[PDB]
């Protein structure tokens, strides 16, 4: 799993520059959105959203020298624009979701996250550790969303469309 991840138009997806979609191609309907999860009081879990469209879109980042990104990359995640420079994606337990993908302003290095190709398009896997094997990002629907999570079984899978 070392291939150059590519857009829907056949091109290599950018490191740390442009804007992507995930569109969905497993389950899961809407566009990427910020949502509360339980008892915290403004939306911080990444979701998909059958109600905002076109939803927020991403960029992917590595501190290596190199403007693309490919399977082999640890990656942070972040939106583009986001409210704040150092605000990316991470993996914490969250009740009632489970290991909920949320943003958060504490930005590691290098990021914990893989795109790898799975089906017809590519997961996001998370690694707690970089050693060892890594945890897919699958759905919980709930709440009329669906809450991107760690998970032991289906991972969501999607195509990445580079935005205007």
């Amino acid at each position: 799993h070392m291939s150059v991840i590519l857009d829907t138009k056949g091109e290599p997806v950018s490191n740390a520059a442009d804007a992507y979609y995930l569109v969905p191609v497993s389950h899961g309907e809407g566009g990427l959105a910020l949502a509360k999860v339980g008892n915290e009081a403004e939306p911080k879990a990444v979701v998909l959203d059958p109600h905002h469209r076109p939803g927020l879109t991403v960029r992917f980042e590595t501190p290596l020298a190199i403007a693309i990104i490919t399977e082999s990359f640890f990656l942070n995640i972040k939106f583009v624009p986001s409210s704040s420079d150092s605000e990316v994606w991470d993996v914490s337990k969250q009740y009632p979701i489970g290991l909920a993908v949320k943003v958060t302003d504490t930005k590691s290095f290098v990021g914990p996250f893989r795109v790898e190709k799975e089906g017809e398009g590519y997961k996001i896997v998370y690694y707690p550790d970089r050693g060892q094997t890594g945890l897919d990002i699958g759905l919980v629907h709930r709440n009329d969303k669906y809450y991107l999570a760690a998970t032991e079984g289906e991972p969501f899978v999607f195509k990445i469309r580079k935005a205007t």
